[PDB]
């Protein structure tokens, strides 16, 4: 039923079917901290890793083509995603990132040797330290296969949240004739189209955009070849060039070999860059989100400027309430990246000498807010945001009743005079248009242009 | 293959097998955000909750005692966590709660319809909003749940860091005798023993107890029988009396129904002020876990004053490394926690009028924090702190070569004198005894007593 | 113009009006960070202790009699606020509060150098160092001083607060019968009193009060006899009790010396424990800002259910416009406060071994929140919470038009009734009520009763 | 002593000398929180606006050609910093900055006064709102002189910056040759330059140096022309595009008026932009400053491989005692700005509709983190980094007495001698060097290569 394996600590047992080793149950008994799983993505870039440096390593003639062609074949099969259960470290863990390695460098061994029909266990023929994690260390083939996964991911959020911008440019559109009251400190101000504020939503959304493509930038740098310190100490040059060129070809991202492999090897600015521009997309989406529970607010005492998609029932008690369930999960996401961020904040500013050995929690937080942004995006996007509706009669009585339209006599008047009219009208509940009339400061004619609300919806003087 | 269940937006299909419901399917569509599932201390107290509403209920003569039975022995089994996996939804999830409420109603009602010889999703016989949820909110049912579950979770960190604090007791008891020299700003100072800087982690860590213990009052309060909103309208008394006392002896919590529900509805400082007292020992223990690892650098260019039990290999390419992975584990682990009080700070300060929507990522955060810290502070003490082991040799040759046991001959001979002698040590690397006697400054009878270093660990004018 | 210092470092230029000395001078060049000046309070703590030393060291025969005298009376003239301007390091400082320590000793001793008609400057006759730090440390004074001001900061922040809550209460009660609509995730839901929000309000508030209070607690332990690291070399035992005794009488706190010296001199969680507990109290108080805000919108496009005082113009362009400015402030003095706490939350991690460097950072901040705290809770109170006025005709028109008031008649008429008069209430425009009255489905008398505002906000039928 | 002024809320009464009028006063009442005064900076700013908009007033026959000469040139005053005292309002206030916008309608309102001749309070005259204020918002005056005041701030950081890392740089060339022991989870690894470290720190911060500079782009999109909600009502078009251009022209930056002026006047984001590229620089920084504290750890228990220059006396009871306060300021000045960043995250996300009122401290926060991070690196630069010296014999002591000296020569001579080497090492005294040369393994000339600092830390054999 089991296998024995051994490090320089001594043996231990593995279940025969397992195809992680020694070092891997080391880290289960050492971090039972949070039971979750490594990402996928992660998973993933780590075999894109152990191949390219596999295929590396032979053409230079380090590593016997025999061994390393099944290497090859069992990094793959991670790669295809065949092999995450046996990937059980916790994201959580002290070393640095090393039982995350090694749990890696453990079961593509243990699979090649599989493969080549020999023993699971037997390191004389394929080792994880000296055949999988050869020319490699902890500290280059961790955070490359971090750099690539957190790419990798990046580039999927970056498209669901161009979708998602697009979709509130159709919405902005759908809006474009629909007038409402705009409001400044929750007060009654002047009018503004509903397009216009969804608008506002769609360019800020593409703002972020910018920022998170922009962020990609300092990941392309690599460090692969650092060995422990970044000093690349034994590293052969050309190894460096051409595991570089794999890494870059398989992951389909343009990765460059970092110019100072020592500045690679412990700076984790690249990382808080990436968290920080995550943070203020979150900042933003989630005040669109409490401006769309706002606006959805009621139905009878409430705002009740737009209708959500129903998505699930509100309550068992109160009868037929609908709540905004999907601004409100938006906001909740935004809540868990800002202190993803703040742990990532925490984690990089620890770093000492040549490693910063918090990288764990701190790639562990990274990815997280990068998927649960994608998730969340997906599912706002098709659940709520496509079917929004606007109640375009409510949205215009708002406009017809309001006060503040009287601002565009200022130019003609005078604010001292509208300001009287303002207060009057505020007073007595009477219409700001019947009062300008009633006291000779318009004529019917001149103020059937000058309080035209959507006039007023562009720059201008009216008149 | 499946059956089909309602709610007042529509059909769904439900695997046959499957103990939840149409509610619990349509919050996996809404919130497919983390794929992590509900902690199961919080299952094991929704069926807490659930077999104390249906036993008030069934006593107060609002539910049949034929369905009633059954659905307290569904909520039994839910309760001894034999339906952990019936708990799908999201922790991060709109609606407040609802989602979480409702898979617990619809996995007790349909259990209890098997028990009764039933169709699964029969809800004309066992409704999970009509009987299941009887005389209860998400408002209350959600919250009440979320206290116990705290609750309980805060008694195990308790219980397991006053286990920890007592082993750092006992490290410093066996290290009562061992000199070192203290450090401030990382500066040689004066010698301290190692025994009292550990005298000092257990200190801190005995006011981390309490401060943590003193946050589950303010937990004890419940708010069942709020209904809605917390104004109880249509509650029944004698319903709300008996259901927390039935809600306090089956969890073992000293529970007590609140005095305000509207208060105790709205308001959610009782968890910001667990999640302080969360993060406030976690401070501590990240700066204990600095100093460990700072000890413990080495082991010939470092300050090498401790050893650590070694828990894996350091590395596969430094030969016999080994890393101080449990305090690094235990930094990550601050760093997350610190984080997730952001998260919980920026929730709690979301709240709007009667309710506070974004409770769900706010009991997820909490809850994982204490969890996180139980299994961290279990693993580092018996995997770390017991085998703790001082290198004596080493800090004895610190306190006889220092410079700053001169402090001792102030108050006999003055600061001014005592300082051209340290310059001086410090410029030739001489001895500071030696300079004393070399210039007259001491006989060598009196600099026995004075520079005594063990002796200057207590307060006095040494002599 | 100038005099001439020295320290172990070298010799440098003051001017020669300055209390101040070489180490303080030296502190200005070292950190021209922010521009600020230490709290006041602070100021007064430091000469308390300084006092309080000074008695300490004559009575146990370390400090002559007649130079210990003019320190004393020096350091009065300090808790009197009399040389606050003297102070002038700032407080984000390298050297753990050294230049905060040294800026005291320096002053008190120049200013004793003056009151027995020496130079300032004559270090020979009273020496920052050797008199008026005698048995002490920056790493016992420094701290035992922030104590003593932190907790005169909380009493002050405390019943600031205590008054606050009290006022809530009052609205509380002025709006125990006005009805509006509670509202979940800001829909529609069933009656509540405007008096109940308000309770709800103050009943967090005091909820407040206690961690706060709470929180003084570890405070009173002082480490004041510790010296360097804690273990009290150079202070003599009974120095350490009388002193002990001296700043509890003078500073009106029941002040303990730590059991473990070592341990009051390198842990910071007194500190960590009252930012969390001010947090926490933020984050009720922008709530409830945010509340109040939301009840203020309008005048026509929003809630409109109560009236703030009007505090100054809210628009030089819009005509009519008052805005909620008092409770805005509030909001964003919790915002401060929410970083002030993680600033002091990275302070108190970055502590090692014997001493906890960044105190400096960590008490400006924590100061900065009790002082700001203090000053928004007054202000708010009487510039707002006090004057708060209730639509109520609005709020109990829509509470008559509502759905959600068909929840306490249910019980009464049942609900196929409750359902029928539901729908009539959609389509045509009358309440509730009115169409009890007009089917005799209930009388106007017990409909009284029934949608009595008390009646439908409670448990019960 | 008292002059009488009156807006919309009724009257008050302004000491007689004041270039404030009502709006402000009231502000002062309204928000006593700080004491503190807006930055000089956003003053001048504030000026630039006003007389931006005075002339394009002017330019489109709005204002009166005589009374808005007088505003220009009371302007000008502003912008040179004439009247910084006038700046009464707390940075921390409700209104959303309206008050702050009125301090400076106000004091540029009396100012022209008093140059005309004319009494303070004569608004009949020139009014605050009418004439200062005319065609604009604090909506948008606001934002756009706080634009410009933080890209100014910006400039001037980067440039400090750009310095402290050319220092760096100097730095890693004076230790290019200096060998040292690489530490990774603080345990002895191989070999690494401390020139190499000090490049590590010089490239983070050339990073971080673009990370910031970058930020830039996002505020030279300006709203002026948006009046109160970015629609622009009462704002003529000619007057949007001649005010932009005058802006641009004052301020020396490349405004650009924004694409959408609703979605410039509402979304915050450029802000909480420039506040994440500041921490991100900060967290590297303080990093930084911790290795150094590390590196000058000692002088007999801890690593000395650098010297720092000395500042102050580090303690007035350990005798010697040096501390290292330049980078202990510097991890405060971090943790400063990691809070300051959480009260900009918190004040960015609380915006609502067509305005965020919580400026006021998102935009206090952000100047005072570009202010003390310029005048912290400032400091650092000159006091300490400059400074530095290195124990390169220690250094290159330890080195040679390590474990991993044994990486660069294993390749050479193959790793069954190697670990008899290193076997012999660890019992005897003796560096792997020596043994090389007892016992014939390496010459003397072929150590020399292989050991050269530059050759064991860098790829190859
Ligand atoms: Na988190
Ligand atoms: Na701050």
């Amino acid at each position: 039923d089991v296998r024995i394996e051994k490090d320089f600590l001594g043996e231990k047992e593995i279940p025969k079917d397992a195809y992680y080793g020694v070092q891997t149950i080391r880290a289960t008994e050492n971090f039972p901290i949070t039971g979750y799983r490594i990402h996928p993505e992660l998973i993933k870039s780590l075999g894109i890793v152990k191949k390219s440096a596999a295929l590396a390593n032979m053409e230079v003639g380090l590593l016997d083509k025999e061994v390393g062609q099944y290497i090859v074949k069992a990094a793959d099969e991670v790669i295809e995603g065949k092999w995450n259960d046996q990937f059980i470290v916790d994201p959580i863990q002290g070393g640095a990132g090393t039982s995350i390695n090694m749990n890696a460098n453990e079961v593509i061994a243990n699979r090649a040797l599989e493969l080549m029909g020999e023993e699971k266990g037997n390191y004389s023929k394929i080792s994880p330290n000296s055949h999988v994690n050869m020319s490699q260390s902890t500290n280059d083939a961790f955070p490359t296969a971090t750099h690539i996964a957190v790419l990798s991911l990046l580039n999927q959020l970056i498209e669901t949240t161009k979708y998602m911008q697009q979709e509130f440019m159709k919405k902005a559109d759908e809006f474009a004739g629909v007038i409402k009251m705009g409001r400044i400190h929750l007060q009654d101000a002047v009018p503004i189209l509903l397009g216009q504020e969804f608008e506002a939503y769609a360019r800020v959304i593409a703002r972020d955009i910018e920022r998170i493509a922009n962020t990609r930038n300092n990941l392309y740098d690599i460090n692969m070849g650092a060995t422990a310190v970044g000093t690349g100490l034994n590293a052969d040059p050309e190894y460096i060039s051409i595991v570089t060129e794999h890494l870059a070809k398989f992951s389909g991202h343009p990765l460059r070999s970092a110019q100072h492999l020592v500045d690679a090897t412990q700076n984790t600015d690249c990382y808080t860059e990436v968290s920080s521009a995550l943070k203020v997309c979150m900042i933003n989406m989630s005040k669109i989100a409490n401006d769309l529970r706002l606006m959805a607010s009621g139905p009878r005492a409430g705002l009740s400027e737009i209708v959500l998609p129903a998505r699930q029932p509100g309550s068992s008690i109160i009868p037929g309430m609908v709540c905004p369930v999907m601004p409100e999960v938006m906001n909740q996401v935004a809540f868990q990246v800002f202190g993803n961020d703040l742990t990532i904040t925490s984690a990089s500013e620890a770093g000492q000498f040549e490693l910063n050995v918090m990288e764990p929690v701190l790639f562990f937080n990274l990815i997280q807010s990068i998927s649960i942004m994608t998730n969340v995006f997906k599912s706002f996007t098709e659940n709520c945001l496509k079917g929004i509706k606007a109640n375009e009669e409510r949205m215009k009585e708002y406009v017809e009743k309001s006060i503040g339209i009287i601002t565009a006599i200022n130019p003609h008047v005078g604010y001292e005079t509208a300001s009287k009219l303002a207060r009057e009208a505020d007073l007595t509940g009477e219409s700001i248009r019947e009062l300008c009339i009633k006291y000779g400061v318009l004529t019917e004619e001149q103020l059937n242009e000058i309080l035209n609300p959507y006039e007023m919806i562009h720059p201008g003087i009216a008149g």
